[PDB]
């Protein structure tokens, strides 16, 4: 038993991690194969942060201008070419560390491990969940740009975050593997902000029924609620709509517990109306948003 | 910015975890140099863990009676001896991904890594604290004895922790790798119960400074403190007593800050008394003590592995 935030094994990630420096712009890079991906505000100088104009950039660099280092060993860089906001550096050496990988995007309410990396060395791994406002609320420095975020299930480590940037709320910004930017984000230091947040309504529901597997039943009711008028109250406390595809994908952890999904939305519209009155679950004074109906089977 | 419970990477470790068998007991084993450390209940039948005697159901054993697999690879045990409530399991091969490492004994109140591992294989990694009642709060299935708890200085991993056991309140007890349990628990079937827990005072200082850093401030008061009026208010609230050395490890944070550690006493002095009157520090509405001074630092400066 026992309910813990539990990130994935990170040697996998470990064993791909590098240092891009461009100028005096140093940061990390992900060496799967041939290739490593980095962002590609790499080739910014100081001007360029507000308006850089990468094409441009791009096309004044050769090969030699980017310093690739796997630990001690100099990579040689022989291509590069970018794809969306991802610089993609192709090396004379593929890593014999490459795992069995993918890349996919993930969607708002999904859970990652991101393995935090300073100067191609990794520093620590944490669980994060991209938020509904496609951001994620990291722990990242100056110099952790390239850190990534992967989830490995079945000996196959699946790429879903390259980190980009702070948000002015402290919040961070970035990319899937194919560069594309979660949320309306865009690589420039022109004023942007991270819309309103919202609490992942299917999250705190699947931990819910972590904490009844795991022998706590205090926050339980007699109640029931229709699906329409649960998300009438929730919506009032700044929760995502729960949709018939979120009570589908609980259906499993209902059938473990015995507790319908709609008696255990009853359970989430008292406990937002009347706190916990000094009571925890799971060791939690909140209610917790960032584990997945996967996450909570995986674990339990 | 941002703060997050950050485990240590794990990679150095993963390539250490076996699967070790005695009859129909599977669990993990830890593979440095040539040996295997696994815990002796390894060797039990339900019936002997009711009250095992481990001198004689381990001579009964030969090192055929022992299965180890590195993945899908037999390892052939040549030497098998017992240290305290470890077992040792001498192998013809070397692991040739043996980290540099020591074997250390860690006090209540520091932290560790654990790697989650089923069947010899590496499912999760999270932090601990090791609770002054010498628990730890883990997450651990059937299988996950053997799993190891370790801190990463440099390139050199100190394992601290061995997973042994459940309690019957959910928490986990485990041993050091030279096979002596924290706290006052025994490796057999019987009735054991952890003591009565308190709360870190040192690390719930440690977490109020990286709340700080991260500008969350509205805790801080113009007030100050003595640690003897500080201490009868830590006792009162089950509080561990602060020392001078305490004050001395958080110096770093209360330079960086500005807020010397009586300053922020009177802050935690404050919230016990009088609660968070409906906030949130980092996130939290309760207070957090699994995070020590040398870990808010180590995070709030980008320390590397
Ligand atoms: C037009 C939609 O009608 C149905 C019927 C049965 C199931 C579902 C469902 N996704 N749980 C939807
Ligand atoms: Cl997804
Ligand atoms: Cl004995
Ligand atoms: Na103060």
């Amino acid at each position: 038993s026992g309910f813990r935030k539990m990130a994935f094994p990170s040697g996998k990630v470990e064993g791909c991690m590098v240092q891009v420096t461009c100028g005096t712009t140093t940061l990390n890079g992900l060496w799967l194969d041939d290739v490593v991906y980095c962002p590609r505000h790499v080739i910014c100088t100081s001007e360029d942060m507000l308006n850089p104009n990468y094409e441009d950039l791009l096309i004044r660099k050769s090969n030699h201008n980017f310093l690739v280092q796997a630990g001690n060993v100099q990579l040689r860089v022989i291509g590069h070419s970018m794809q969306n906001c991802v610089l993609k550096l192709k090396v004379d050496t593929a890593n014999p560390k490459t795992p069995k990988y993918k890349f996919v995007r993930i969607q708002p309410g999904q859970t990652f491990s991101v393995l935090a990396c300073y100067n191609g060395s990794p520093s620590g791994v944490y669980q994060c969940a991209m938020r509904p406002n496609f951001t994620i609320k990291g722990s990242f420095l100056n110099g952790s740009c390239g850190s990534v975020g992967f989830n490995i299930d079945y000996d196959c480590v699946s790429f879903c975050y390259m980190h980009h940037m702070e948000l002015p709320t402290g919040v961070h910004a970035g990319t899937d593997l194919e560069g594309n930017f979660y949320g309306p984000f865009v690589d420039r230091q022109t004023a942007q902000a991270a819309g309103t947040d919202t609490t992942i309504t299917v999250n705190v529901l699947a931990w819910l029924y972590a904490a009844v597997i795991n022998g706590d039943r205090w926050f339980l009711n007699r109640f029931t609620t229709t699906l329409n008028d649960f998300n009438l109250v929730a919506m009032k406390y700044n929760y995502e709509p729960l949709t018939q595809d979120h009570v589908d994908i609980l259906g499993p952890l209902s059938a473990q517990t015995g507790i319908a999904v709609l008696d255990m939305c009853a359970s989430l519209k008292e406990l937002l109306q009347n706190g916990m009155n000094g009571r925890t679950i799971l060791g939690s004074a909140l209610l917790e948003d960032e584990f997945t109906p996967f996450d909570v089977v995986r674990q339990c």
